């Protein structure tokens, strides 16, 4: 089974290639990591396994979900430390995903009820609704398009958050540059309608992600930095006229950052276009084209099964395979995939609820 061949992710020696995908679960009450998070990641940690946390706020304006953690306060750092300690006790590697939602937010999630920030003044269309703290769905508002000064301040938020993650003991961080959130709002020409140096050409639309990655690489070192993108995704009106070219433009800039820094990033993480909340062959081809173009470790994500994961690694389509929903409902997903044991179903109704146990840590282990 190729999923259990060891793999060297730069400075981290992994014993297998089953990765816990980053997953927002909304148990971090008032944006403070809670003890429930400690039990949840502990259940899923394995010796030599790689975990990526739920997306984590880099600033008070970053959030667009209720009770998601931050890592921009010392209190948050203090509580994350306890969670990282118990994961490390199991011998796992864990990265903190740094997450800014941009225009995918709401007045209720913003300080003083201010407008969410974005590359653009265009709101997400009414085809998408935002989950509210009371469990209803609200309207995405019109965002405020930020200037280049404010852009440089968001980059500094990323840099400070990456340092706080290292202070909490994280092995590294992942830049959430995917799924129509803030970075993807700069990347996608369906969203970025800017007329300054951050829009109007493919090179300009890649500026924001390049400067974010550069800042965090300089702060904590390239081999502690992973980057997630989804050039072809149907989420929150994040379309591009040429998804493969956008992906390859990002990859080229990551390659160049690596050469200038003298070290490879931890990995590039790409979401399969089939992942939803046009050809099957052209979608597998886009993934392999990006993998072949990038000088380093490739993590694929989105709709993988045990068989699809084995095949991705055996065929050289990816080095690591991250699992989301199946990891929600199978705390010992790694052992189950090793033994080819039956997997348990997941309940989407408790994906984003606040209960510290139900649908969170009460999915059982193999008997
Ligand atoms: C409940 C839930 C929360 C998620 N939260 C995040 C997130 O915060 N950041 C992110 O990059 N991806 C997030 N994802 C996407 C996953 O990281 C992963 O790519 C996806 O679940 C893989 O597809 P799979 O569930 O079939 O394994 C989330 C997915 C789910 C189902
Ligand atoms: C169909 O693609 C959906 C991608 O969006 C996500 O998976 C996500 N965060 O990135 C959350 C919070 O669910």
């Amino acid at each position: 089974n190729p999923l259990f061949s060891p793999y060297k992710m730069g400075k981290f020696n992994l014993s297998h290639r089953v990765v816990l995908a980053p997953m927002t679960r909304c148990r971090a009450l008032n944006n403070i990591p809670q003890a429930a998070l400690g039990e949840y990641y502990e259940q899923r940690a394995t010796a030599g396994g790689f975990l990526i946390t739920e997306g984590t706020m880099i600033s008070p304006t970053s959030a667009g979900f209720p009770h998601v953690p931050g890592i921009f306060t010392k209190e948050q750092v203090r509580e994350w430390k306890k969670i990282v300690d118990v994961v490390h006790a199991k011998g796992a590697v864990i990265f903190c995903q740094l997450w800014h939602v941009g225009r995918a937010s709401h007045e209720v999630y913003q300080p003083a009820g201010a407008a969410p920030i974005s590359s653009t003044e265009k709101p997400i269309s009414n085809r998408w609704r935002i989950l509210m703290p009371d469990g209803t769905h609200g309207i995405y508002p019109k965002p405020r398009a930020i200037g280049t000064y404010e852009i440089s301040q968001v980059v500094e938020d990323y840099r400070r958050s990456a340092l706080n993650a290292i202070e909490a003991g994280f092995d590294g961080i992942e830049i959430h540059g995917a799924h129509g959130y803030l970075i993807d709002q700069f990347l996608k020409d369906g969203i970025n309608d800017r007329t300054d140096e951050y829009g109007g050409s493919l090179a300009n639309r890649c500026k924001f992600i390049t400067q974010v990655v550069q800042a965090v690489v300089s702060a904590i070192g390239a081999d502690r930095v992973g980057v997630r993108v989804s050039p072809a995704i149907d989420h929150l009106d994040a379309m591009d006229s040429n998804p493969l070219s956008l992906g390859l433009a990002v990859v080229e800039r990551l390659n160049k950052i690596q050469l200038h820094s003298g070290s490879k990033l931890a990995y590039l993480h790409v979401t399969q276009p089939r992942y939803v909340a046009g050809s099957e062959e052209e979608e597998a081809r886009l993934m392999r084209t990006l993998r072949n173009a990038y000088q380093g470790t490739f993590i694929c994500s989105g709709g993988y099964t045990r068989e699809l994961g084995i095949e991705a690694v055996a065929q050289g389509d990816a080095d690591l395979v991250s699992y989301g929903r199946l990891f929600i409902s199978n705390p010992d997903l790694v052992m189950r995939i090793k033994l080819n044991a039956p997997l348990n179903k997941y309940n989407r109704k408790t994906f984003y609820t606040q209960d510290p146990v139900v649908g969170y840590t009460d999915y059982p282990f193999l008997q």
